[PDB]
């Protein structure tokens, strides 16, 4: 409620996919994802919905915020806060709106919320190459990703005053639990393709056919019954994640910029202790002594960026982030300079 001037105003468009969030992190002292989360699941109205107080929806943004590794250059709480506001941005669709149930949402935005906490700024491959506990514990597989999300239900429902869960009926709430774990398992980028993939021949492509027959009445139920099936809604989901998590190259230049700045640092410093270590480097490229950022970002958009949001747009359309991608991928162009 009564929220610091300067915090309040830093929130103030957050609807908009123009939104400062370097001004909230810098606003709230480290502290964007207990701010925007508590805004966000307000508008939402989640706790109405998981039958929970303000107080403990506080206490468990607390946790999880305090979780997330403000020493590491991108996966701090900043970088959560902005999958989180992506997420909200794409709940607040059309055709999300009208394909996704109330559930969905909740599972979405808790997901983008948890999706990366206590990540220690290192690659699933340097993990499990250094024999890492982590990777140990979970057999060399899906191992930060597997960790995001037990985590998080361990410090949810390990203390009352911060489990969100503690009046919800068991059976919807298993229902919930499996939603939120099946989003933070899809953000691993081994299965990249392959969730892509996916959705564009069961979303996509049928949707394509069917929008041929005409605006009938009677083929616009066609078109809600086949994309609301559990199965496709699951899809839709697991697109609607892995864009949030990675919709960087999609924003204002500037922020852009900012993005591809600290991802790259907590690339450069893997690589030094790889080397140091003796590990073997799994990111031979990315050496901050000799790589170079724009042509990364460039390969990087052209190699997965691309062609993901190519078929979210057709499904969601997007225009602001499509025209956002193409002034970047030029800025990077542009920098050749040479
Ligand atoms: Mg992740
Ligand atoms: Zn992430």
């Amino acid at each position: 409620d009564d929220v610091p001037p300067r915090i309040a105003r830093a929130m103030e468009n957050e609807e908009y996919w123009d939104f400062d969030i370097f001004e909230l992190e810098a606003a709230t002292h480290n502290r964007p994802l207990i701010y925007l989360g508590l805004k966000m699941f307000a508008r939402f109205g989640i706790c109405e919905f998981l039958h929970c107080s303000e107080s403990t929806l506080r206490s468990w943004l607390q946790i999880i915020e305090a979780n997330y590794h403000s020493s590491n250059p991108y996966h701090n709480s900043t970088h959560s806060a902005d999958v989180l506001h992506a997420t909200a941005y794409f709940l607040s669709k059309e055709r999300i709106k009208e394909t996704l149930d109330p559930i969905d949402e909740v599972a979405a935005l808790i997901a983008a919320t948890i999706h990366d906490v206590d990540h220690p700024g290192r690659t699933n491959s340097f993990l499990c190459n250094a024999g890492s506990e982590l990777a140990i514990l979970y057999n060399d597989t899906a191992v930060l990703e597997s960790h995001h999300a037990a985590l998080a239900f361990q410090l949810t429902t390990g203390d009352d005053k911060c489990n969100i869960f503690k009046n919800m009926e068991r059976n919807d709430y298993r229902t919930l639990r499996q939603g939120i774990i099946d989003m933070v398992l899809a953000t691993e980028m081994t299965k990249h393709f392959e969730h892509v993939n996916k959705f564009v021949n069961s979303i996509n492509k049928p949707l394509a056919t069917l929008e041929e027959n005409g605006e009938t009445d009677k083929n616009q139920e066609v078109i809600n019954t086949m994309l609301r099936t559990p199965e496709n809604r699951t899809l839709i989901k697991r697109m609607l994640i892995k864009c949030a998590d990675v919709s960087n190259p999609c924003r204002p230049l500037q922020y852009c910029i900012e993005w591809a700045a600290r991802i790259s640092e907590e690339y450069f410093s893997q690589t030094d202790e790889e080397k140091q270590q003796g590990l073997p480097v799994v990111m031979p490229v990315f050496d901050r002594n000799t790589c170079s950022i724009p042509k990364s970002q460039i390969s990087f958009i052209d190699y997965f960026i691309t062609d993901m949001f190519d078929a979210w747009d057709a499904f969601v359309d997007l225009p602001d982030l499509m025209q956002h991608l193409d002034n970047n991928f030029k800025y990077w162009k542009g920098l050749d300079e040479m």
